[PDB]
């Protein structure tokens, strides 16, 4: 009915916040985590691509929050030109914001129906460019590499047969030419991989985390904390491995999950792993 932001207190605790400090939220959304540094004295800087979580955040008015709209993958250049190298901790709470999964119209949902737009923010090509143009061999790739769909081909063949004849649109419709190629599947329905891999790839989304992660290391000030929550194994993949090959010290060998009753409550919330690490000296 309003939603704690996933993982709060394990992430807020982890972060360490310290009146006077500087904290990094890199996605800052409905600034549910951010609110929490405020309130630890902290003082926030908060990037968001989307500009509707960008002109939401603003219009909540909150001392100590700085709001910056762009890509975390330009971390250090955007830190810089606020005056800032050096922070004492850095968070990013991965994935779409509140905006981009209740309002169909950003064509983030399989099940509602929406243009197939899926950008979190306003760069490169929609998904829909992508489904209609990619050619059969570099749609299965994609599929196969950012969705981990074992169906890869199948699905691209699909793609291409039903584009062929008519320009694919809507989510909706996607949705059920995926589903009529697929059929049943028990871990979720058909389109779900498809969708996640457009998403990933319309958003370069493993790309920008890789650079986002590295800038984050960079930045942070000695005994800073950089805490990532991932939600889906290819993203969790790149923190994990990151991280362990990065030389910051690894604070949680095992991702941090929520409890079941934090599951229960926020369905989101379920696939969330949280990972930390820290600048030493
Ligand atoms: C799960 S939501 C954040 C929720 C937030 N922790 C809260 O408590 O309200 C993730 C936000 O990250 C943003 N985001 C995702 N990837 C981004 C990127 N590469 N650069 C900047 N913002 C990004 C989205 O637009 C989305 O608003």
């Amino acid at each position: 009915m309003t939603h704690v932001p996933v993982l709060y207190q394990e992430a807020l605790d982890l972060l360490a916040v310290r009146p006077g400090g500087v904290y990094v939220d890199a996605t800052l959304g409905g600034a549910g985590h951010a609110r929490g540094i405020l309130e630890r004295g902290g003082r926030v800087i908060g990037l968001d691509q989307d500009p509707e979580a960008v002109a939401r955040a603003k219009g909540l008015h909150l001392p100590g929050l700085t709001v910056v709209q762009g890509n975390f993958r330009h971390l250090k250049r955007h830190l810089a030109a606020l005056g800032v190298e050096r922070v004492d901790g850095i968070l990013a709470d991965l994935g779409v914001s509140s905006f981009h999964l209740d309002d169909p119209s950003r064509g983030f949902s399989y099940q509602k129906e929406g243009p197939l737009d899926m950008r979190m923010g306003l760069e490169g090509p929609t998904a829909k460019e992508v489904v209609n143009r990619l050619p059969l061999e570099a749609l299965a790739r994609l599929l196969r590499e950012l969705g981990e769909e074992p169906q890869a081909y199948r699905i691209a063949r699909a793609i291409v047969a039903a584009r062929e004849k008519a320009p694919i649109e809507t989510t909706t419709q996607l949705a059920e030419i995926v589903r009529k190629a697929v059929g049943f599947r028990r871990a979720g329905h058909p389109a779900r991989k498809t969708f996640q891999a457009l998403r990933i790839y319309v958003n370069d989304e493993l790309n920008a985390l890789k650079e986002f992660l590295e800038q984050a290391a960079e930045v942070l000030a000695p005994g800073g904390r950089l805490v990532v929550i991932a939600f889906h194994s290819l993203e969790d993949r790149v923190v994990k491995r990151f991280l362990r090959e990065s030389g910051l010290k690894v604070l949680t060998k095992k991702p941090l999950v929520p409890s079941e009753k934090e599951a229960a409550q926020n369905p989101r919330a379920r696939s969330a792993k949280l990972r930390a690490a820290e600048k030493e000296a």
